[PDB]
């Protein structure tokens, strides 16, 4: 029962690849360890091809089939829609990969006749063929890590016809079921400071708190073709239109299950067994079918009053301490029981009685203090990441902004504020871009957002807290200056002298400019200003902010 078969045709690129960090003129005022930041490239592929294919077996017990019972019972709550063709073109983002069929991403949000008719005649096909594999392109993604090398991840989609279908069949579903059915338990319904308070109010209900992360190696790649079926299992369980339940089942026969694989040269490397990484119901799927195996676990491994927080394959675990030693030999059973699942562990997980050194979605919680002196919960993470980005970003116009992304979600942080706030200012500023729209990715979605609007939403996201937060706890500020050292970046100091300049040019400019100024930078000034609500924080239409994950899903706003 292998994940995947190749047939020996490599994994192509589209377009020249860099692995190295390019240099400009503004690198080295950021990072000077420039060999440490890489990019990964379709020439690591096999590395990762070998590492992702295996034999799955699954044993399934009494357990796992209660836990399912109880998930659909819930799920038969849920009532959801068809989109329209309209409302599905829409969702698509404009850089999206063009069709194999002669539009491109910009025809379909455009609604044109080319492309209206394609999707027609893709949806049709699903309703009367309900048995065909579909095609799918396999390509390996450019991402930038620090060093200590990643091999490529690989990414497997099917054409932007059978994308705009998924929303219409599935849109409603994904977004609405995994909420119904976890409730509390489902992550991506909560904003970075409704995480904290979830993962705070959960630690506080239990009178000994015993917590872990549970790291699943290769996620996708261990998710079964019973796990797809259950998955359809659940979603048909929703009050749906028949032509609905039509096109999920052949969605699910034709694509989610499984199907060939082909390179960007059109050539057969083989067949995916496993999760499809770029379809619209991976960030669902993964959920329900982690949520399904870990409560199957906690249940086999006896643990005491459960609370579990999920984010697709990232899975979070508080529960009633039992003592350390039967703490330990729970997250055995539990480990062994989720191995029986199909979820074997990478790293094997750890029981934690200080809820901050707990890591999940690459993020712990840790405390700072407002500007009255409270003692405040926020979320942060180790910054090596973001800063190597960051780097490539210095350097290199990319379709994802990832500096941007983390300062609307890491606001509250020293790092972001310090650094990364500090930095991008100071670039668009020298060009005057800080009204032209950039992109970034949030819970797999897609948002087109002005700079000059950070204010606004941090203030939505955060509340002004996050312009007021200081005095840092020791062990993050350790954390952040160990790896300014470890990248050659500037020392926190001199972070702080930049952002005193790039606060009084922001203030020369006026207007928006200025608002960003006085709410981002207001932490670089000895006299601090008061900083009231800003009148546009309460218009924005943050909706669709904070429903549901979307990772490989291919939505846009
Ligand atoms: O977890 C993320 C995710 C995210 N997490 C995931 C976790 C598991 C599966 C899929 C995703 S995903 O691809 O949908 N995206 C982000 O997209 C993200 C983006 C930022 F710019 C900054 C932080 C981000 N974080 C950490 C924030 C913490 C509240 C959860």
């Amino acid at each position: 029962h292998m994940s995947y078969t190749w047939t020996g045709a490599l994994i192509t690129p589209c377009a020249a690849e860099e692995s190295k960090l390019p240099i400009n003129a503004l690198s080295n005022s950021l990072l000077r360890h420039h060999n440490m930041v890489y990019a990964t490239t379709s020439r690591s592929a096999g590395l990762r091809q070998k590492k992702v294919t295996f034999d799955r077996l699954q044993v399934l017990d009494d357990h796992y089939r209660d836990v399912l019972k109880e998930m659909k019972a819930k799920a038969s709550t849920v009532k959801a829609k068809l989109l329209s063709v309209e409302e599905a073109c829409k969702l698509t983002p404009p850089h999206s990969a063009k069709s194999k069929f002669g539009y491109g991403a910009k025809d379909v949000r455009n609604l044109s006749s080319k492309a209206v008719n394609h999707i027609h005649s893709v949806w049709k096909d699903l309703l009367e063929d309900t048995v065909t594999p579909i095609d799918t392109t396999i390509m390996a993604k450019n991402e930038v890590f620090c060093v200590q090398r990643k091999p490529a991840r690989l990414i497997v989609f099917p054409d932007l016809g059978v994308r705009v279908c998924e929303k219409m069949a599935l849109y409603d579903v994904v977004s609405t079921l995994p909420q119904v059915v976890m409730g509390s338990s489902y992550g991506f319904q909560y904003s970075p400071g409704q995480r904290v308070e979830f993962l705070v109010n959960t630690w506080k209900s239990k009178k000994n708190p015993m917590g872990f992360s549970y790291d699943t190696r290769c996620f996708d790649s261990t998710v079964t073709e019973n796990d797809i079926r259950v998955e359809e299992s659940i979603y048909q369980c929703c009050d749906l239109a028949p032509e609905a339940r039509q096109a999920i089942k052949s969605l699910t026969e034709r694509l989610y299950i499984g199907g060939p694989l082909t390179n960007s040269k059109g050539q057969n490397c083989g067949y995916r067994r496993c999760r499809a990484s770029g379809v619209l119901t991976t960030s669902c799927g993964n959920t329900l079918t982690c949520y399904l195996k870990a409560s199957a676990a906690c249940r086999a491994a006896k643990l005491q009053d459960c609370t579990m927080l999920v984010n697709g394959d990232d899975l979070v675990v508080i529960c009633e301490s039992a003592g350390t030693q039967e703490d330990a030999a729970s997250l055995r059973v539990f480990t062994e029981a989720m191995t029986r699942y199909s979820a074997p562990p990478g790293d094997p997980p750890q029981p934690e009685y200080d809820l901050e050194l707990i890591t999940s979605c690459s993020s712990n919680v840790s405390v700072a203090h407002d500007a009255s002196g409270k003692r405040v919960y926020y979320l942060t993470r180790d910054p090596t990441t973001p800063l190597a980005r960051a780097a490539w970003e210095t350097a290199r116009h990319t379709p994802v902004n990832s500096w941007l992304g983390n300062i609307i979600m890491y606001a509250p942080t020293l790092w972001a504020r310090m650094i990364l706030m500090t930095h991008f200012f100071s670039i668009l500023l020298a060009q005057e871009q800080l009204e032209k729209a950039l992109d970034c990715q949030i819970y797999g979605a897609c948002y087109s957002i002005e700079p000059l609007d950070l204010p606004q939403i941090i203030e939505r996201l955060h509340g002004l807290s996050a312009f007021s937060l200081h005095s840092y706890s020791p062990g993050e500020i350790n954390r952040v200056a160990s790896c300014l050292r470890k990248l050659g970046v500037p020392p926190l100091r001199v972070w702080r002298h930049r952002a005193r300049s790039v606060r009084a040019r922001l203030l020369s400019q006026g207007g928006r400019a200025a608002t960003c100024g006085k709410y981002l930078f207001n932490w670089a000034v000895k006299t601090k200003l008061k900083l009231t609500p800003i009148p546009a924080a309460s218009r924005l239409d943050l909706s669709g902010w904070f429903v549901a994950g979307y990772s490989g899903g291919d939505i846009y706003h």
